[PDB]
């Protein structure tokens, strides 16, 4: 089963990644993935759930690989599953493969002092 509130991600494409991604003020994370790629298919729950949870620290969103290969190879973050997290627009840490809900939020705890 499914629903419109399951998840606080945001979706961004090559048309749209300055108005948000680069828009944000904020500390937002990107996940370049593909719903083809098992590891890719294994993060997504545990970026759903970081999404839900750090949404007062951070944004979460996701490109989608298959449809924007543009936005893929513009940071040269091809080999997916691959994180960038941005403070203010600007990219301060990049990650790849997949991560359980401890490794990702330690990765997170690294902005959210308050967990893990």
């Amino acid at each position: 089963m499914t629903d419109s509130e399951k998840s606080a991600t945001i979706k961004v494409t090559d048309a749209s990644f300055a108005t948000d991604v680069l828009s944000s003020n904020k500390p937002v994370l990107v996940d370049f993935w593909a719903t083809w790629c098992g590891p890719c298919k294994m993060v997504a729950p545990v970026l759903e759930e970081i999404a839900t949870e750090r949404a007062t620290d951070l944004t979460v969103a996701k490109l989608d690989v298959d449809t924007n290969p543009e936005t893929a190879r513009n940071f040269q973050v091809v080999s997916i599953p691959t994180l960038i997290l941005f403070k203010d627009g600007q990219p301060v840490k990049r990650i790849v493969g997949a991560k359980g809900k401890a490794a990702l939020l330690r990765e997170l705890s690294d902005v959210v002092p308050n967990l893990n």
